[PDB]
């Protein structure tokens, strides 16, 4: 066929009930997730080819960059219910890996802060329960997919992108066949 399992995609053993109908995977310190934001607009593109009624779900990971990635997941979860992760994300992956000026939770605030977010509003969205349970099913959802790597990408908890498996030669070519993939197994 012409998307074929182990090719542009892999499918789950042990397929995930309830999960998200798409799902993404990501960590500040992922130097390929740099690029899926920045450079390849991954998410974007992708949901401009999703049916829809579908909702996408993005999420942070805990195994990169210890005690910072900790903080930087719950800082994703601040970002989620506060609902402005189009305004830190750029900022957050810049001072991770491109100026290096995030060395710590305060530093992660000052992005918040200069993007806008009050510090009244940051600090008690960071230390509500509303966010705790948001850290919880970042982690339960990786926890549950087996996730030792990012980027990610996982549709219906049972089908997860295999972008290895796709050309590189020409970088618009490659996402619109990672979307186009996601689209099909949408449809699945």
């Amino acid at each position: 066929a012409q998307y074929e399992d182990g090719k542009q995609y892999t499918t789950l053993e042990k397929p995930v009930a309830g999960a998200p109908q798409v799902l993404e995977f990501f960590s500040f310190f992922c130097p390929h997730c740099y690029q899926f934001e920045e450079v390849l607009h991954i998410s974007d593109n992708v949901k401009k080819k999703l049916p829809e009624g579908v909702k996408m779900t993005k999420y942070h990971v805990n195994f990169m960059g210890g005690d910072l990635g900790k903080d930087l997941t719950q800082a994703w979860a601040v970002a989620m219910a506060l609902g402005v992760e189009d305004k830190v994300t750029v900022p957050l992956f810049e001072g991770v890996q491109k100026t290096q000026t995030i060395r710590s939770a305060s530093d992660i605030r000052d992005v918040f802060i200069n993007a806008g977010i009050k510090g009244e509003e940051y600090d008690a969205a960071w230390n509500s329960f509303v966010v705790k349970s948001l850290v919880a099913q970042q982690e339960k959802a990786a926890a549950d997919v087996q996730l030792r790597g990012v980027p990610a990408m996982f549709v219906n908890g049972k089908y997860q992108l295999n972008p290895q498996g796709m050309d590189t030669s020409n970088m618009d070519v490659f996402v619109q066949q990672y979307a186009d993939t996601v689209k099909y197994l949408s449809e699945k």
